[PDB]
């Protein structure tokens, strides 16, 4: 049985102005693991991998700016505003070399770190993260109506904005296993309010697809360039049918990745943590005891 609860106390760091809130546990020493969630998730996603890892390593999950517990200013929540709050939040911990656990829009997030703070980086353990689609093809294909819909102003705010279809509809659409009713309310919390729903329409509008936005799709080709000739621990779960990274992609990167260890965690769409924690938090937590480990 898969886990419901998120028994973590709340902690909080003043961040540019702003507060944003992170799970921190277990042992204070040693090198942290940071967890990046993406959309429409916050450190929940990570509540049942967590457990795995904080018996020998300090785990540090925090929700994005807009996301989750943080809070929820003003803003349009560009990938650039996430990145900004997102350095701003590693310095304000203090940290300094770290293990990076990420997924999704938080794997652009650690990715875009990571090419920018190589030395600081000592591993990283990535899902369903975000790459270049160089057209529309390469987005599956039950998904590319909807989300050519999302990437408009009037319908995709109307949809995602108004009828909260990502909490509704696209989020538990990425679990192949049915999310509970106490899951759903965790992952609706943040959002109640409609006006607080921004994050969730700009991330989409934010993939880099078919060449647009052309900025973050710079951005991406850059931090992919990067880690194809980064010699850093690499390990990647994948899924069958996957989402962002469909089974034969996964198996070419686990190749053409230098250090690559690659795991195939089953049955999975986009939020591979739903449908096999114990699998990603064991082979998380083993993978880092490998690190240790000069061969
Ligand atoms: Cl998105």
């Amino acid at each position: 049985e898969i886990g419901t609860g998120f028994p973590f106390d709340p902690h909080y760091v003043e961040v540019l102005g702003e507060r944003m809130h992170y799970v921190d546990v277990g042992p204070r020493d040693g090198t942290p693991v940071l967890f990046l969630h993406g959309n429409p998730t916050s450190s929940y996603v990570w509540r049942n991998i967590i457990p795995h890892v904080a018996p020998t390593h300090r785990c540090i999950a925090p929700d994005l700016i807009g996301m989750g517990k943080s809070d929820k200013p003003d803003l349009g929540y560009f990938f650039d505003d996430h990145v900004r709050f997102m350095d701003a939040f590693i310095e304000a911990l203090g940290l300094e070399e770290v293990v990076l656990v990420i997924h999704d829009w938080g794997s652009a997030l650690g990715f875009h770190w990571a090419k920018r703070n190589p030395e600081r980086v000592k591993g990283i353990a990535f899902m369903e993260f975000i790459r270049p689609i160089p057209t529309w093809d390469e987005w599956p294909e039950f998904a590319r109506e909807t989300f050519q819909a999302f990437r408009t102003t009037d319908v995709g705010r109307k949809l995602i904005i108004d009828q909260n279809v990502f909490i509704e509809g696209t989020l538990p659409c990425g679990v192949v296993r049915p999310l509970t009713e106490v899951e759903m309310d965790h992952y609706r919390e943040p959002f109640l309010n409609p006006v607080d729903r921004e994050p969730l329409w700009r991330f989409p509008n934010e993939l880099p697809i078919a060449g647009e936005p052309a900025n973050i799709v710079a951005l991406v080709e850059e931090y992919m360039d990067w880690l194809h000739q980064s010699p850093v621990p690499k390990l990647l779960f994948w899924g069958t049918p996957g989402v962002l990274i469909p089974p034969a992609e996964a198996a070419r990167l686990a190749k053409s990745l230098p250090n690559c260890k690659a795991v195939d965690i089953g049955p999975g769409l986009n939020l591979l943590q739903e449908d096999n924690p114990d699998l990603i938090g064991s082979e998380i937590a083993r993978w880092l005891s490998t690190l240790e480990i000069s061969g």
